[PDB]
This record gives C-alpha cells, sequence and structure tokens, in this order.
C-alpha cells in the first residue's frame, strides 16, 4: 500500500524509458545528472531517453574490489533538467524486505507495478556466465521487458532489476557509497 504510493511518486519524479543497441530498458536518475541502467544495457555515446536522443558524458560499469561483476552502469546524461536526488533513499547495505515492489517503465510494461514478495540477500550468481555479487532475490518469474525495472519497498530503492532464471528474478542493490 505505502509501498505502491512511494513507488509511483518514484518513478513519475526519477524514472524513464531508455533504448540503447541492446534494448529497452527501466532507467532511475540518481541526482544532479546520473542515472543507473543494468550493464548489459551497453549505453553508447548516445541514447533514446523517452524518445529523444541525449549524449552520455561518463559511463562506469561498477565492480567491487576484487573486480567482481555487480551488473550496473552508472551514466552521467548532457541534460540541462537534473534528477531530484534520492541518494537518501538508498541503503548503505544490502536490504531484505517482506513486501517489496517491482516498478517498470518501458514501451512493452509501460507503468506496471509487481508485488514481487520477500526480497533476500542472495550474495554470489553466475549471471550471462559473469560472476555477480550483491544480487537480491524474489520469487518473480521475470521476463525480457523487465530489466532496468526499480525494486522498492516504503521509502527505500533496494536495487534494480538486472535477470531471472524463469522462476526468480534478482537486482543489483543499489548501494549509497556508489553515489559519492
Ligand atoms: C533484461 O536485459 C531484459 N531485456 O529485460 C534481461 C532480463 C531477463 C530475461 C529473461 N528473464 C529476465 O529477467 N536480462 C538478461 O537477459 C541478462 C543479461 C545477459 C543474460 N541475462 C540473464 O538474465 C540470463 N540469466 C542467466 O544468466 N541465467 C542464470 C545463469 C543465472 C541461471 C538469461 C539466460 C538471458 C535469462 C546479461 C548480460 C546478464
Amino acid at each position: 500500500g505505502p509501498a505502491f504510493e512511494f513507488a509511483v511518486a518514484m518513478m513519475k519524479r526519477n524514472s524513464s524509458t531508455v533504448k540503447t543497441e541492446y534494448g529497452e530498458f527501466t532507467m532511475l536518475g540518481i541526482y544532479d545528472r546520473w542515472a543507473v541502467l543494468p550493464r548489459h544495457a551497453k549505453p553508447g555515446p548516445t541514447i533514446l531517453m523517452n524518445d529523444q536522443e541525449v549524449g552520455v558524458l561518463d559511463a562506469k560499469e561498477l565492480v567491487d574490489k576484487d573486480g567482481t561483476n555487480l551488473e550496473l552502469t552508472l551514466l552521467k546524461l548532457n541534460r540541462n533538467e537534473k534528477f531530484r536526488d534520492i541518494r537518501g533513499f538508498l541503503a548503505k547495505e544490502e536490504v531484505e524486505v517482506n513486501e517489496a515492489v517491482l516498478a517498470i517503465n518501458t514501451s512493452k510494461f509501460p507503468n506496471m507495478y509487481i508485488p514481487v514478495g520477500q526480497v533476500t540477500e542472495y550474495g554470489f550468481l553466475n549471471l550471462g556466465g559473469t560472476p555477480t555479487k550483491r544480487m537480491l532475490m524474489y520469487n518473480f518469474p521475470t521476463r525480457a521487458g523487465q530489466c532496468g525495472g526499480v525494486l522498492m519497498s516504503t521509502g527505500k530503492v533496494l536495487g534494480i532489476h538486472v535477470g531471472g532464471n524463469g522462476h526468480q528474478g534478482f537486482s543489483a542493490a543499489l548501494l549509497k557509497h556508489y553515489f559519492n
């Protein structure tokens, strides 16, 4: 209830639809002109953001201290408008909740909200054959079209949807220290 209300407002204010050469994704703006995509969006020097051409000033593919994959790409966007600063809503470590909402904003799943239930700290996963850490797990059969999906609870942005195995979905944890 409060989680759906939080998610609708979060997506209204900070989400957009992005097309890269590698497909269509939900993109979350974090602060200033920094957004996050799943790494496998592989954003070029230019992106479509809500059907408009936008330049990518910088692109950091995130890895932990061992160089392990986190499956997140931070993007600096060449635009005048700035994102509402949502770093306050990002945890310092992986959040587990009994009740989460996954919010999608593409052409395929426009403004849809999925109650995914319990989110558990999964940690390690071989994702696309790349070892990956900091994975949050929910028992939902996620499909193509949901990557970049934003995983939320009341007052919390928990992570970005990056993968599934047909029965479970996995989000990369969106941790505060990524955006210092
Ligand atoms: C996402 O890009 C999208 N278009 O929505 C997509 C979401 C997937 C597709 C089917 N279910 C989902 O939630 N993500 C991917 O395709 C990522 C991408 C490539 C592989 N990948 C996967 O999620 C794969 N899973 C996987 O590696 N399976 C394990 C090994 C964990 C058993 C797969 C096989 C495409 C579903 C990369 C770069 C991680």
